[PDB]
């Protein structure tokens, strides 16, 4: 049965991990996957999380299955975090959230759901974007189209080209927007632009799908949701897939959520049943540990205070590295000006290097980045900055 | 987009939980889902697991993503547990295991894998069987056929009808076998019958797919795999989906595995790449906590000793309840003879009650079982035995 099975192509992102664990060259630099690092170059377990794990270890009395949609508390707090304390969607009870295995699992679920319960036939993703997006919706049987977004020449968001790109989008089509910290450009729409988009969205009859994996890394928790809330204020329906992998550093515990919004509670409940059906034939119930941690923290004033401060420290350290990166390049004899990199927010920065330059960086200097030229700023420490900037200056 | 979405039908098994959490009638008895209970009627966290969680809490330094296939140690130990210490499949390196989110998630993955990388078009499941099996393979686009298995009149395994049932099975077809503790009959093939089936399997060109969710609940860890190992000794290819939800009591942490076997390491590796591709577009990486616990326990002589004793206690308590159940029915004026229930192994017993009798049990006595008449013996305690047997005797 498996005689003629073809070897699968490597994942442009996860595949980097493999090449790293096969390269001896001591002194490598990992700027690939979007995982946070501290001054040490370690991806530590947040303190709030450890204290939360401590709590669960002492108070858990059973591992009995969770309901298909996960921990109820987790969902409520996820909803407050996205829409805001006194959001109408909550008061009107127009939102239903399912705890899912990571932000990727949420997209998988949203995709399976749409494919077989609605008439959606196309999904519009951005270019440049996150490759996995296409792969996930394609595996669900949906076709993927792309819309313009980045101005490679001025290192900014080409709103005109975006609008003209989405004119070809028909009503009933899904449009996927990155909540904040766009991957990989790091360029997000301004509030005024989100408003114009929310307005445009309604008028064209698009189904908004927000992918929220970096809430808290741009400016702040509440600030980073302005875009989403702008849409949420004008739409009857929308889907939000969020992740807690980054802002909680719970990468391997797979904590995410899929939120569904409808006109009224009667509709969202009816639709939510089909989402749960979609989940049951996949993994059945979501993993408890990771989400339990998140709920424990968010519901405990003390623990939440600590967590919010830890998130702030991560956001700030990345900002420091972003500035240290630019300066070091100039100081090291950088060819062009990389000042635009300060404008970008999040863990990534679209360097602008070519596929060959990136290929040469890992081949000759052991510096690993994604072929697209995307580099993980959160992977830069004061210790690797120099060798890192010298190699980049050597391939320019 | 969601205006006309139809309300999904309730799951015959998980749906019971819902009706339970909506019934006030104090004194209810839950004999639905296959979750273990102690004398108290509680589903406690095993001690070995707590000690293991203790260890991780003190030794984990990062939550950084696991590889797509999960924790390497977990896989090795899962393989030893299934095939045996000195198995050839291991020495020859013909097996690859992917840590998955539960035994259900493993089936989902095996299904997605088969659907788009092999020519498999049909899957043969048993009747009676586990309803989710059909739902999972159907969602993957594969068609599901059924083969005879239970002799409702003699409460035994109708081997003749099974063989004649599978004659209609074409080569390249998948046949799903329950490793042990068949759900729901509790009737498993004898070693001689497994051998005859393994032999028949090869000759017809079927692709064996074992679902192993109750390893350790029939007779013992090594004994319960005799069937699987009988097949493994004659096949070049096969798939094993196992769960650790029951024998480790890790239900909500979603710990399972999908093992793939091929003729040689070159083939299994090539095929495994496509399985990993299948996983990446689903949930990306598996949840760490649950599997970390399992690996920690299995790799630690001390902790393993404790665990094996806890598994033995569960197996024995179920056996005691099974005997206490029969006696209490006679003693309470039972109509027919239920001695056949002692022959069944595992958490479930196929009572033989009709859909109406079962419907009346929950309606008038607050006793919950699955419409098929399947009851969770592991849910019976010395305290609920009486009211439980009196209600059953009242609907006979
Ligand atoms: C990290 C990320 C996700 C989701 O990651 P999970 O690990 O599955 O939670 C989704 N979208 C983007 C753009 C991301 O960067
Ligand atoms: C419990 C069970 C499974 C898998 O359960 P998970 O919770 O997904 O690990 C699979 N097959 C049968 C027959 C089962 O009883």
């Amino acid at each position: 049965m498996f005689e003629n099975i073809t070897t699968a192509p490597a994942d442009p992102i996860l595949g980097l991990a493999d090449l790293l664990r096969a390269d001896e060259r001591p002194g490598k630099i990992d700027l690939g996957m979007g995982v946070y690092n501290d001054e040490t170059g370690k991806t530590p377990v947040l303190t709030s999380v450890k204290k939360a794990e401590q709590y669960l270890l002492e108070n858990e009395t059973t591992k009995n299955y969770l309901g298909i949609d996960g921990i109820p508390e987790f969902g409520r707090c996820t909803q407050e975090l996205l829409f805001g304390k006194g959001s109408a969607l909550i008061n009107d009870k127009r939102a239903r959230t399912a705890q899912t295995p990571g932000g990727t699992g949420a997209l998988r679920v949203a995709a399976d759901f749409l494919a077989k319960n609605t008439s959606v036939k196309r999904v519009w993703v951005s270019n440049p974007g996150w490759p996995t997006h296409k792969s996930v919706f394609n595996s669900a049987g949906l076709e993927v189209r792309e819309y313009a977004y980045y101005d490679a020449e001025n290192h900014t968001l080409d709103f005109d080209a975006l609008i003209n790109s989405l004119n070809e989008a028909q009503a009933g089509d899904v449009v996927l927007f990155h909540g904040c910290c766009h991957n990989p450009t790091g360029i997000d729409p301004t509030l005024e632009q989100w408003q114009t988009l929310a307005q445009l969205s309604v008028e064209k009859g698009w189904l908004p799908l927000f992918d929220f994996a970096y809430q808290g890394f741009a400016r702040g928790l509440e600030e980073d949701a302005e875009g989403l809330r702008a849409f949420a204020a004008m739409h009857k329906e929308l889907i939000v897939a969020s992740s807690y992998s980054k802002n909680f550093g719970l990468y391997n515990e797979r904590v995410g959520a899929c939120t569904l919004v409808a006109a009224d509670s009667e509709t969202v409940d009816r639709a939510f049943s089909q989402m749960k059906a979609a989940i049951r034939v996949n993994y059945s119930s979501p993993p408890a540990h990771g989400a339990s941690v998140v709920a424990t923290i968010l519901s405990n004033d003390a623990l939440r205070a600590i967590w919010e401060q830890e998130l702030t420290d991560m956001r700030q350290r990345i900002q420091r590295m972003r500035q240290l990166f630019v300066n070091t390049l100039q100081e090291k004899g950088a060819n062009r000006d990389f000042s635009f990199i300060i404008k970008q927010n999040g863990m990534f920065s679209f360097s602008g290097l070519t596929k060959e330059q990136v290929l040469r960086l890992r081949e000759e200097f052991g510096v690993y980045a994604v072929a697209s030229g995307r580099v993980n700023v959160a992977g830069m420490t004061p210790d690797n900055m120099a060798p890192l900037c010298e190699a980049i200056v050597a391939v320019l």
